[PDB]
């Protein structure tokens, strides 16, 4: 979908993208739909990593 | 922050992570607060790409 910038942003890394308030962007739906996550075991320890659907997750 | 899975999920690709309803996850702000975006010019043309904090963005209306 299409988005507008609300505030100026200064990138810190080369991969980040600086912009100004009012700039317009295209963002693919997949960026909101997929999250890299760490699965925790019953003791709260990391046991797996991978992409999971954002919307299969709820705040704990 | 921590999250809970609402339904079982079967990964389709190697990079996806299978899980069960009720599993608990850590998801970093450095992951989910950022989207890869394409900056556009006034004619709708793509002019730059990179990670942006998505909460600095509002859907256009
Ligand atoms: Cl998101
Ligand atoms: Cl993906
Ligand atoms: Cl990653
Ligand atoms: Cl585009
Ligand atoms: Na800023
Ligand atoms: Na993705
Ligand atoms: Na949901
Ligand atoms: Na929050
Ligand atoms: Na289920
Ligand atoms: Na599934
Ligand atoms: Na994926
Ligand atoms: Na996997
Ligand atoms: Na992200
Ligand atoms: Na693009
Ligand atoms: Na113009
Ligand atoms: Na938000």
């Amino acid at each position: 979908p299409k988005y507008v910038g609300l505030w100026d942003f200064k990138s810190r890394t080369d991969e980040e993208l600086s912009f100004r308030a009012g700039d317009v962007f295209h963002v693919a739906r997949k960026e909101e739909q997929w999250w890299w996550a760490t699965l925790l075991d019953e003791a709260g320890g990391a046991v797996a990593q991978g992409y999971v659907p954002h919307n299969y997750l709820a705040e704990r």
